[PDB]
């Protein structure tokens, strides 16, 4: 084995020992660098019963390195690109190995209902938030639907 792939059982282990409210994931079959994930939005938010898949992919530098992490799911939030792939600090300059799975997917449900302001990667998404909650969530509703599918 490698140290990569040993924290990354050790990560496995602890989300199925202990899993967040609304949080789940696994490495696939074939290949304990690429996982999947889901998250229920979380409630009371624009987001709830919106139930996401995720792909989460590292690397044998995890976890000095951050994985990426992108939505399956069709999703429309201001820091989620058209391609799915979502903006988080702690998977860029805040990262810390003492973060692991579980808590990347946590801090991804809270980012669904908070948003941050600075450069965000969906601007349709961003200035919805800001000026026009009301239409937000309708267009967060869409993609809540389209999740069962
Ligand atoms: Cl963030």
């Amino acid at each position: 084995s490698t140290p990569a792939r040993r924290r990354l059982m050790r990560d496995f282990k602890r989300l199925q020992e202990d899993p967040p409210v609304g949080v789940s994931g696994a490495p696939s079959e074939n290949n304990i660098m690429q996982w999947n994930a889901v998250i229920f939005g979380p409630e009371g938010t624009p987001f709830e019963d919106g139930t996401f898949k995720l792909v989460i992919e590292f690397s044998e530098e995890y976890p000095n390195k951050p994985p990426t992490v992108r939505f399956l799911s069709k999703m429309f939030h201001p820091n989620v690109y058209a391609d799915g792939s979502i903006c988080l600090d702690i998977l860029q300059n805040r990262w810390s190995p003492t973060y692991d799975v579980s808590s990347i997917l946590t801090s991804i449900q809270s980012l669904l209902d908070e948003p941050n302001p600075n450069s965000p990667a969906n601007s349709q998404a961003a200035q919805l938030y800001q000026e026009n909650k009301r239409e937000y969530e309708k267009r967060v509703s869409a993609i809540v639907e389209q999740s069962w599918n």
